[PDB]
């Protein structure tokens, strides 16, 4: 029954302010009309349409990155099935292919960002940059600005090696409320001025202009222009930049030795993906900071067959000093005695979730 | 001509999304119209002008703003529809212009009823645009439900911790810190050691359980839902209900002492003192001026009689006169009635100085 | 009936650790004795006692500079006037020379601090610290840490320009709290540099050493003689030094006028001593930073006489701008009509009270 | 000789001050006297280490020291005193050394009298340095009013906000965060939302209010006289006194965990996690450990035997043997006791290893 029109406007509401409820009560006409009719059932329009509503929800509500990079990905997948399976066999062919241009050209696609989703990265900046100018071209100026000062966050996080502090609420509060060690360098200014800049205005949103203090809208899309601005100068400067790194331990277990003069010890752990292991542990090698405390030569065998990396074998114990690291793998099946992890015992291992990867960071 | 099409779909936008876009360009189609065939003598200045404000009142509401600037939008918004109403009624009619004025007129009568069933229109908030006031936070409720009906929910979340606030100011009658930014920060981070307070710290120790999962993106696993963002949002609205009928009799008084000069006397007992001066409106002078009087917390030290009438004739209040000298104890406040140009002043000159902002209406409260 | 021997011990006691019972026990003594014959009543011994017991109360008992430099001033003068009053006319007289000396060697002695009772000055900052010597030598260690934390507080605020918050409770620990603007100048920098060490270390007596943060006596002495040593340092570069003034207005009430365009306004008033006005109208005057509007002539001529300063007249309206402050000088009574206040008039107006001088600074 | 005029001054002054130095002064005269005429045997290292004691006590009270110094420094007074005024006693009497022994002798015991009236002695203080507990509670209350006795007041006052804070932490079973700076500083600013724990707020509440007037030396017009803050510290030792007695009986319990290593496991649904690791005392692990027991909140993760000898042996706790892998969820607790030195460890070498400082026990506790 739906007339063009129904198509062009829901189109037309979805590129112009994000709204996706003609889209959906459009899509499920489409499946329910060629249920009639092509056949297979990579047709998941009903899915498409759940995702739809689902992302809308994501960009109104402040989400984590890594479920807005998710849903983006989701719709871009059912999308193509669905084009390809039901084109190879009307208007409606034409309504998808529209309705996927703008998909294309407007929602940011970066397909590798959860893979490491537990950690700050430039890539993650980056996205979450991209989705900042979406939400400004959607009209959704006070989510840009709620995202706008967790972006900064991140941004203060990577450049003072601390990616692993990316999920600690405590952490991430301090570093938002409180400046750089004075003492010199070039990048850490231009990340100060860029806080300090965002801090004059962010207010003027965040609490409402109230007691005289509002700000209007031409005004705040100039400041929010030059805060990406900025952004972009700081990322093209990180790109190639190196952080620093104190020790970094390679552990079997997640243990927090501390040495036995210490009277007291404070530490943090972080679950890891195998990828944020695998790039944790490649740069230690490459910078030369990897401790390595592995005794088992199953384990180093582990972790050249699944990373390709190379690992030297150190049977020793380990005591931490404040500000040290240790990547875990913990492997909670040891193989055959002596023997090698067959491929099979990999292969059920991480489809049984039976490898834990960690980062242990000592505090204090 | 107008396609119905076009007005039935930007209608139905404005209506369910709040979005002005379409309204816009059916607006200025219509002045055009109107413009081309001199419809209804009518002032094209007006239309040009809803549309104009229009496009702020969708401004207001993206970016949160505050409660008055908001309320006057409303108001001229709906002040331009019922007046442009009006000419297109008495328009007299005949067998040419109908074609235009039926079209147009049912138009403007349909986005009237969206406008007075979906905007709160509150006509008086914008004549105490300094203090906070329960009417004010009625109007930024109904605010915050309205944006809510929208799907504007990081802007109903940042309104609603400013509402909590106002609410805290009222209770404690310190309304006239409600655009100091400082103390409304002191009043939203700060408790206090009687079920009314225990209701208001109960509905703000509630909503800083989630407010930041909101107002902080959602990051370090503390994301929320809608489904949840509802179930919170619709929790605190009851409290803030229940706590405003509670709040309708309340009385928050100490002295009032009324003069004609911005002084800040302190004993001569005392070693230091901090003051607050607000600037008042001429509403806000009159309002706290018989809350003082019936409430017969008023201290008068007005000298001369002059301006004993200047209040008798422009605010149909009744002071005593008083010479004398005042002190401010911690905690005392002052109504201020001051003439910016320094021995008798007639009342007609005195209402010169009414004329051209001459009389500085003020609040003084001692601090410390 | 007192032994020489109780003599002996009671000006050990009080020479070693400030003790005053042994001395108030004695001196009751001597003035029952001398109840039998110098007769005149200058010999006030009881009083003594009493100012004796009440000076190492306010060592004991951490106690504003005013009143422990005003005990020292009562405690000298009644010595001196009891003493010639009795000698002029036996061991005893050889006691209470003995004691006198002490008192003249211990106890520091500025007579004009009271004068400047309510503002922060370098004076002030200098008894302080010789009083913070007199405790370190009668190991009143964490009575000496206490005042030490204020003395700096006061140096702050002296070259801040704020010496007129000497008294103010929130902008003391405000500026204890926090630091500098890091935009430069050497005297800032000493200040700042005095301040971090003794953070470094001041909780270690302030919080009872817990946490492992114990400190001991020699280490403690070395901290504040370096701190002392600093003190001095700073001192003799604010000797000369020029704090420079934004507007200092002069009027004849105490007001609150903000510019008729401003929408609010927050005000700091402190009560001054008559030497306070005069040392701050001076300066004043001297800076080319007072704005009179001081309209009668009388007042005019009340300035000259009392202090010899003269002040320009002007009649004229005034707004305070932020930062700017005013010298108040609130006459309660004027003058017979176009007359000069006479001699008698100005006697029983200070005799009474009915002159009050006052600073008055727009914070916001 | 000794002079009886010194001898009566020196007692005086150090129960009436707490001065130390002619104390001092009269034991190195004793120490040359005993050096001479070889009395009774003496060990004079004992009557030097008694004058070196002295001076510390001294020191420890007027620079203010942890508790477990101070209690310290008093058991070894009281130790050297008995011990030396036992040789006296023993000591064979005849007619020549009677001249020397009897004035010395006296003294010895008279300077006795003094310690055991006016100093508090708590001989297992030292034991449990590491945590809160309800005897050192009791320790300091009695420590503020000796310095209260000996008007050392600012002293006094710095112990009493370090004494709440300890009660502050043993209410809320945080006793292991006793030596954490972070921790003493959070609980001493932060409030709690039942009988006991308002009593706690409410000496807290109070101390605050008058605190700073001689933490602050009285600035700002906030002077304090003696009569005041002699009544105020009577009233918070009071308060302390009724909270003591009504602690004596509280159980502060969760589960608590017991290991053989220092871990810090959490679920595999986790995140993230927070954890703190103090380093123990064998009496503290030996307390502890019971504490679980009779509590029923242990959940032993021992695998090892010769490990649940070592338990069984030097400590003559039971605790069941378990292989198995463990879990921290927020707020749980364990006990460690991890051999420093990394199969089968037979029991006599494990004794070697306490011997050695080859056996470590520790407290781990998951706060986030």
């Amino acid at each position: 029954t739906l007339e063009l029109s129904d198509l062009t406007i829901a189109l037309e509401e979805f590129e112009r302010y994000g709204i996706t409820e003609r889209m959906i009560i459009v899509l499920k006409n489409i499946q329910k009309i060629v249920a009639k009719n092509c056949n297979l059932n990579e047709l998941k329009f009903s899915s498409l349409s759940r995702e739809l509503k689902l992302f809308e929800e994501l960009l109104k509500i402040p989400s984590p990155p890594e479920k807005i990079a998710n849903s983006i990905y989701k719709i871009n997948d059912i999308l193509e099935s669905s084009i390809r399976e039901f084109k190879l066999c009307k208007p409606i062919q034409k309504f998808l292919v529209d309705f996927q241009k703008i998909v294309l050209e407007k929602l940011p696609l970066d397909k590798k960002i959860n893979k490491y989703s537990n950690i700050a990265t430039l890539e993650k900046v980056e996205f979450m940059k991209n989705i900042i100018k979406l939400l400004i071209n959607w009209k959704m100026y006070s989510e840009a600005v709620i995202h706008l000062r967790e972006l900064l966050i991140d941004i203060k996080l990577i450049e003072n090696g601390k990616y692993f502090y990316y999920n600690n609420k405590d952490f991430r509060e301090k570093y938002w409320m409180y400046s750089y060690n004075i003492v010199d360098k070039e990048l850490p200014k231009k990340i100060e001025e860029l806080l300090k800049n965002v801090k004059g205005w962010r207010n003027s949103v965040a609490h409402g202009g109230r007691a005289n203090t509002s700000i209007n809208q031409k005004t705040l899309e100039e400041n929010l222009e030059n805060a990406l601005s900025m952004i972009d100068e700081i990322l093209l400067s990180m790109k190639d930049l190196k952080v620093n790194s104190k020790k970094i331990y390679l552990l079997n277990s997640t243990i927090m030795p501390i040495p036995k003069d210490n009277q007291e010890g404070k530490f943090y752990i972080l679950k890891l993906t195998k990828n944020e292991f695998k790039v944790i542990l490649e740069n230690a090698i490459k910078d030369d900071v990897l401790d390595s405390a592995i005794g088992h030569e199953s384990v180093i065998e582990f972790i050249k067959d699944k990373f390709e990396l190379t690992v030297p074998l150190k049977r020793k114990e380990i005591y931490f000093e404040k500000g040290e690291s240790a990547l875990v793998i913990k492997l909670e099946k040891r193989p055959e005695e002596g023997k090698i992890y067959t491929k099979e015992e990999m292969d059920f291992m991480e489809e049984n979730n039976l490898i834990g990867y960690y980062y242990i960071y000592r505090e204090g």
